[PDB]
């Protein structure tokens, strides 16, 4: 079975790879970084991230599995002790697959359209921030403010949350959006709760007076020009994780937060 | 076809009644409060709720409608100079059901399920609050604090909006949780973020020292003795709406609180 | 000098409390629960608490101390193993005082006087809570919700700090408001944030339906009936302890929640 | 007496600033705008804080003044149709003055100070932001998140109100600290509530890894680069105010938010 294996770059996350490419070695499993079946991670959740992006263009050929060398993460719910027990379980499967939503992100001008795990963020070049907010077509609110972020259902635990928006549970087909110091007076007025959109809603911000954007999409962020919308929907791809045991997606909050 | 109405019961509900039973009463229009298929209620979103728990029986032989003769309600939202639209267009059909999801609330003691339109919440008789919070049958948290509160979808705008929690469309089957004033130090530990749970997850509160609790579903409140746990899942019935007009949940939603 | 103790009553608290009554007994200090210059509280801040309403009448003669039997409290913030040490260092004084601000709390009817070291708080009892507040005889807001909290400076690291208050330094004398899960939608509205009040200024809370109010004061709460007004303002009573040590508020802040 | 008006720039703006100085033309009243008596601003609150700025160096020597051409502002207070009132009462005094409390903000590299009406900011130029928090020369924290917003009395209903913080009264000697977006999970620990800190108080910014930041003083925001120290402490010059009238702040809050 195809696999590759990015590293954290590391000491103890290079020699953790170099052990399993030895352990894979061992059975009839062939490397390969250009069309791989299984892309294994080590590091943390911020390796875990650009594993995805490397490879977001067949994400329904792939399933993905992560190695935390550091604490425990998110999408990397491995200890680095259970490799060996990985590479054993990955040599024939009897393994299951477990699939995340996504959030795809439009962005046109006088079109482009990325595909995000965590979230997608936007926020103003130098000056104020100011978009109308149009749902389905319909206008919403003007957000003034620092920015707005619309997260994924397994996006909800990073910015997601320290935005004050809601943990919901990655099996719901999702997308939320939370707001960045907004400013509600007399004159200004916002919904300030944060919003869980289900699939097929469009949420499309458009500028009022400057046109340029700084767009994030998960840990890539760059300044867009002459942006004439910018419009989030949930994405008809789905990541796709190997699955070998049972780890809840409460228990991984549990024990991110928690304890 | 089987009707009922209820009345806020002040000068402008009553009379607003009286005109729509007359209105009806020109058609093959049976007027029954003991088996109605078609129950409106005129007042506010307090009055449909009280329509809701009148009926809560037959959920699944009952469409709702709501006339709202204050502000505009969420589930009453009709305006009264549209009454006689709709006792026209109720004489036929040709309208459409558009269905909610519900809560489902199991109290244990040494058994009471209850339904819930809008949220459930938990208090403290007297003394401090302290649940252990259990999802899925594993040990989540221990809260202390004031209080929580499982919400619906729809009643997500209501306390659970107060409460910080979000705003999700009812198209989606979950509930969602949030905390009331919870002490967090070096002793004590919460989640903080509100958490949404989705179809078959049960939430499960159990005591740690007192047993009574001031237990609430919708605006019924009733204090419970010798509880053994408390039991939050989404349930299986589902409130049924008539519709004959295109009202969208974030119209709704900008009319109540953006303007 | 004369002093007494009070102790939690467990194991722990009441035979710390024998050791320093004898420690005592070789000094020229004699006990009296009557009239004490100094006041030793052993167990929780919520034994110092008792410790202050106990003697609430002679605050200006008493330099108040406190012993943590279990975790490391706000006022009682000397460890047990120093309990030796503070017996010798009563004995002469060369120890210095430190005071803190209070808050008065006045309730009229068709009136009661209260001073409170943490805060003070107003619910409904049973049914809505509705209350128009009033800033130096200036109509400020009308609050819908769960209640209201007016905090002292010290007491912002209580129930202050679980709604959302900010954490002021006990140099500054003022009282502080916040709100609990207040409803804001385009017919009601409030304020959001907390308030910070100076000396000589005076909040007060009418009533607009309901008459009957639970009022807490501290760990102290009574159900009033027929409330006119309720009176808040910084007063002019200051709670005096006695320092031996230097413990900076902000350093007492970190090992609480911080680490 | 000496004066200057600086306008918005648009046309309502320059037109009741010519109005104003043929009406000082009137008296014995010398226009000078290097070194005014009373600086007069119209427009904005952001034009009430170029005003300031642009003579922050003799703020002892100054009475400010706002008229707001737009909406109400907090600094800007007077209606236009009070101009002509406002120029009769400046023409001998009997007016009084009202002086609020600034924000010092220190950086020293491998030493610039500036004075802020409003607050100063703390970004991460393009990278993450850690920084640690020192509270007179003692460690309180390890801030991990997107910035850090120091405020000012008068300052409290601007950026620092968007962020969670308190309002509080401008006769309060004090600075405001408040957090943005900040990460809370078993590794990284924030206080999260809001610091209020008195005079002669010293909160000190230390950068971890990288050491170049956006920094903001009011509306004015340069980035700096080689940063060993962010110093805020709450200034020694005060802003004079020229009073005529009795508007409290309160109602100044009132009618920018409320109604
Ligand atoms: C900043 C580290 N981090 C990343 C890269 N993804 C996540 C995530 N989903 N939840 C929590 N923390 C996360
Ligand atoms: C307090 C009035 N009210 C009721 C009874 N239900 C709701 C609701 N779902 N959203 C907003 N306000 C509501
Ligand atoms: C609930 C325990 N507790 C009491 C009784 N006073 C305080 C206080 N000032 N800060 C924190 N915790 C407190
Ligand atoms: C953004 C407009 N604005 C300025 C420039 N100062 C303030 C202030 N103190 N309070 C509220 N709004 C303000």
């Amino acid at each position: 079975m195809k696999y590759m294996i990015t590293s954290k770059g590391d000491e103890k996350s290079d020699l953790l790879r170099l052990n399993m490419i030895a352990g894979f070695g061992e059975y009839d499993m062939e490397y390969d970084d250009v069309e791989p079946e299984i892309v294994i991670s080590i590091g943390g959740d911020g390796t875990f991230l650009s594993a995805f992006h490397q490879y977001e263009e067949r994400l329904d050929e792939i399933a993905f599995i992560g190695i935390h060398t550091g604490h425990l993460g998110f999408y990397a719910d491995w200890r680095p002790a259970e490799a060996d027990k990985l590479v054993k379980l990955l040599a024939k499967g009897e393994y299951q697959k477990v699939s995340y939503p996504l959030l795809k992100t439009t962005v046109k001008y006088g079109e482009a359209t990325y595909l995000a795990l965590n979230e997608s963020t936007v926020k103003s070049s130098g000056g104020p921030f100011v978009v109308d907010v149009v749902i389905n077509d319909i206008h919403f609110e003007r957000f003034r403010g620092d920015g707005l972020c619309m997260s994924t259902p397994s996006g909800t635990t990073a910015y997601n949350k320290s935005l004050g928006g809601a943990l919901m549970h990655p099996s719901i087909e999702a997308m939320q959006l939370t707001e960045m110091a907004s400013i509600n007076n007399r004159v200004y007025r916002t919904i300030g709760s944060p919003l869980v959109f289900p699939k097929h809603h469009v949420v499309s911000l458009q500028p009022v007076n400057d046109k340029d954007f700084q767009i994030s999409v998960d840990h890539l962020s760059i300044l867009h020009r002459d942006v004439q919308e910018i419009r989030y929907e949930v994405s008809a791809k789905k990541i796709h994780f190997a699955r070998f045991r049972s780890f809840p997606f409460w228990r991984r909050v549990h024990d991110s937060f928690i304890e």
